[PDB]
C-alpha cells in the first residue's frame, strides 16, 4: 500500500490529497476542488487526447489515470468518477 506519508502533488497545487475533480464537455480545463462547496479555482489544461480519455467515462463509476505536470513533474493522477450529467464528468481524485 502507499504510504501516506508520501508527498502528494494534488495536495500541494489544490489544498487536497484527494480532490474533487469535474470535466465540462465545453472546455479541456479539468477543475480541482479541495471540497465539493470550494469558491476557489485551481484548474489543469488537459491535452485534447487527455480530455477525450476522460470523456470515455460513461454514467457508471469507472477509474481513469492520467499523467499530469505539476510543478513540472509528472504525477500519476487517479481519477474516480462518472458523466454525472449531459454534458458533465466529476468524481475524485488521487495521487
Amino acid at each position: 500500500m502507499k504510504d501516506d506519508l508520501d508527498n502528494n502533488l494534488l495536495y500541494r497545487y489544490c489544498g487536497a490529497t484527494s480532490p474533487f475533480w469535474r470535466l465540462p464537455l465545453d472546455s479541456n480545463a479539468l477543475q480541482l476542488a479541495a471540497s465539493e462547496e470550494a469558491v476557489t479555482s485551481h484548474v489543469v489544461p488537459l491535452t485534447p487526447e487527455q480530455a477525450a480519455q476522460i470523456r470515455t467515462m460513461s454514467v457508471i463509476t469507472s477509474s481513469v489515470t492520467l499523467s499530469l505536470s505539476l510543478f513540472g513533474e509528472l504525477v500519476p493522477v487517479h481519477l474516480v468518477g462518472r458523466k454525472v450529467s449531459r454534458k458533465e464528468w466529476a468524481g475524485t481524485a488521487s495521487a
